[PDB]
């Protein structure tokens, strides 16, 4: 119960490893905001967390949209009174589509690049002043070439966030991830900010 | 006069090294399309090229917009009958603004990332079928972390463009650039595609 | 306090940040082997640690020689009964002379690369079986491709509860180094930290 | 045809792609020094080139030994009157054994790194003053950080009209290599090509 009475937001938590991050946080006492572009999936995971004796709500977010990220943060405040943690796991999985850049749909490509590269930026901007008001916080960026973008972003934000007691780190890739993520959120990772963990 | 009766497009050619690329091409006999987000600057450079005994027109392009790139290509066809070369030099110079990602204007950041990372993609898509119809062509991408994006893009496009006799290469940084750029466009660089030149 | 009953070796600790690591380990309770190519400087640093109320000895080592690294490890085991930690900080002061690869003395060039790239390898090889008998251990490499060495060794050391990480560079460094050796860093191996 | 009146050295040309480079250079008119640690294989390849109507000799060289690389260069100069080109392709067949850094034989490990990383350095040092007397030259390194070596050497070789580039890997390779040596590649130095 490391995270008792803490508040964490996990983007892309409607499924996959994001869901496991959300569930693990709630298992250890945190109020979790289950944020996903898919509302129904997010609500499904939140409902199971609550049925399991946890605290969670779901929220629809478009991580590529700064205002949708802001709304996610304001909802978390209204529902839980503060924000301690943010896990930027939301991503667009493209796979072989990006092998055909000459013919790929422009709007798909733009959304893919925007979510995967800037998603963590908009969500970080949406939470960091609220965290500061809590006395500090911790953020984890889940990376996915181009993953140097999130590595670069993580180093930059780590410096900009200095003096707020806010740490920010990146994980670059099976419940060893979960263990690593929650560790990077916890107070035992106090010496760690601006670092990239290869998993 | 290596480029006599050839047709080349240079984006970001309203000033700086792009202007020198445009002027050099026209000096060696090519019909040059002087493409820039700034119409007046582009027209100024085109007017001097014509006054110097060259062949050139100016065109306004937003390289982040696939349709503006298409319009640039169609104008070149209409004006000169074909497209042999494309120099992707258009870029947003941000400098110290990107040291303040927490507070940077979102629309500025999006435009900066879109022009610098995807500009070469949209312009390449706009010209490659027209080049194919010419019997081949050559493209140079001018890179500017994040410059791995244009390096990656250049390698990917090089493979996708195979079998069209179209070469594509990247330059990553003072008229040695000009020399290198025109060489990479010329037939003597036939062995070179998908490569990055550190200048 | 924090490293009570632990035994740590620090190479290149006859001066600079290596000395600082050794002194920090000893003040937090560890028995420390001050290892350096410079035997006098190492002994002087060991003597000051002991004069300041820590436990330490000195050992002369050439980290470019696998047999010298072994002897360093055997001495530690004989002196303190085990090995828990290794900090690979040994380094040759090669700098702007690597701008002249066309004229640099070959034997110096090789020695430079050997110490700075292979030093950590030979010392890790010297201690890893001893650490395995203790039930695990932690290694920190001071950094280049010595990051790749750290990733590779981390995979090779698996199943032994031995962690190995790198720091790419003062109290910031000392703090990070001790953290990476501590049980708090149990989730961390095969990583490179920029301090 | 294309390399008429030119003199080129290819290391590691007793087999593999090294042989292919040497044979391609000779069929295009160059006098070629087939250099290899394996003296018999080098001589056999030299003999076939000459039997096929090219000009070549063999020389035994250990590219890890700076003095052996010098002797290779002196022989070339004495035999053909100058040096224009060097292709650094010498390499030791080390593979999956580098997955066992904890147990790999130290002397093999060092030799492996010496040949594969330093081979190109010692050979470049052996030829660059000779190339300068000829009015320039071109060097190709078969690739890692040996890219950094190529960038560094390119800067150090400035003002001599000597170009040095790297290829990171069959007829594709041969073509690229000969192009990088030709006068057509005059705009290219300190670059790494992926073929």
């Amino acid at each position: 119960m490391r995270f008792e009475n803490k508040v964490g937001i996990v983007t892309g938590s409607g499924g996959g490893i994001g869901q496991a991050y959300a569930e693990a946080l709630a298992r250890e006492g945190a109020a979790v905001v289950v944020a996903d572009i898919n509302a129904e999936a997010a609500e499904a995971v939140a409902k199971q967390i609550v049925a399991d004796g946890g605290t969670a709500i779901s929220v629809a977010v478009d991580v590529s949209d700064p205002e949708s990220a802001k709304a996610m943060a304001d909802r978390t405040l209204a529902e839980f009174g503060g924000i301690d943690y943010l896990v930027n796991n939301a991503a667009i999985f493209g796979g072989m589509k990006l092998d055909f850049l000459l013919t790929i749909d422009p709007e798909y490509y733009k959304k893919f690049m925007s979510v995967n590269l800037d998603g963590a930026l908009w969500c970080t901007r949406a939470v960091y002043k609220k965290m500061t008001k809590r006395g500090g916080g911790a953020i984890v960026n889940q990376s996915s070439l181009a993953k140097v973008g999130i590595n670069g972003l993580t180093q930059q934000l780590s410096r900009e966030l200095g003096g707020r007691n806010i740490r920010i780190n990146a994980i670059a890739p099976p419940d060893d991830l979960v263990g690593m993520c929650l560790f990077l959120l916890s107070d035992e990772a106090s010496w760690i900010t601006g670092q990239i963990f290869n998993v």
